[PDB]
């Protein structure tokens, strides 16, 4: 019956995408908020792989989820060049992984939107004492930890560079069960050996 085994939920850290040395273009909407926003909701199978681009045929109607626009240009921003209202980015989105989701396309964004809110990760992180600062001031460690404890399952963190050569967290993996009710363990998780035992949570 279902096509795929769960959904790896995927946020980026906008100020770590845009501290490196490629080009970061704020939305035509303005500077993002400092906070965690959606990259994707990936459907996903436990062996690694992942079904993707399932109905060529299928484009973004905008009118389905209109009201839902001015959320998303605030918790799913494209940070790409050029300068966009992030439609591209959603469209892309939609096509490549939602459509192999099972979702229809306006519950496959509100699912995006409701679990960016519910993984609350700025806010798991100031619990902790865990804020935004230049420098590898923080563990990693504490950083999994305080996620872990709102959310009550372990993330993935993906971290890169900036242009100083501080390693910088940027990307936080949770996993959603297939029916994107809840978050569940990771079956598997990515394998992109990453992220030093210090790391930088920076400022915009
Ligand atoms: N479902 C899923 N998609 C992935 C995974 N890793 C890579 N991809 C897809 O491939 C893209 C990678 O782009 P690249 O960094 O290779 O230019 C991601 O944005 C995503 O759409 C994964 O583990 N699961
Ligand atoms: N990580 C990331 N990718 C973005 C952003 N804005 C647009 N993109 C584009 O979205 C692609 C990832 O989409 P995916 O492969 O997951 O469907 C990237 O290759 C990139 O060109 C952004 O803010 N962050």
């Amino acid at each position: 019956a279902q096509d795929f085994d769960f959904f790896y939920f995927v946020q980026q850290w906008p100020a770590s995408y845009c501290d490196t040395r490629r080009s970061c273009c704020y939305p035509t909407t303005g500077k993002p908020d400092e906070d965690f926003s959606i990259h994707g909701l990936w459907p996903n199978y436990e062996n690694g792989k992942w079904p993707q681009n399932c109905d060529r045929e299928s484009s973004l109607d905008e009118s389905e989820i209109s009201d839902l626009i001015s959320t998303m240009e605030k918790n799913w921003p494209s940070l790409a060049c050029p300068s966009s209202d992030g439609v591209r980015f959603w469209s892309h989105e939609w096509l490549k992984h939602g459509t192999c989701s099972a979702l229809g396309e306006r519950a496959y964004f509100q699912a995006a939107l409701d679990f960016r809110k519910k993984s609350n990760l700025l806010e798991n992180l100031k619990n902790a004492e865990i804020t935004p600062r230049n420098g590898e001031h923080y563990t990693l460690e504490s950083i999994k930890k305080a996620i872990e404890e709102g959310v009550g399952h372990s993330p993935y963190i993906e971290c890169n560079v900036d242009t100083q050569g501080n390693h910088q967290i940027y990307q936080v993996y949770l996993c959603v069960d297939k029916t994107a009710t809840d978050f569940i363990d990771c079956p598997i998780f990515p394998h992109g050996r990453g992220c030093g035992s210090k790391i930088e949570f920076p400022p915009f």
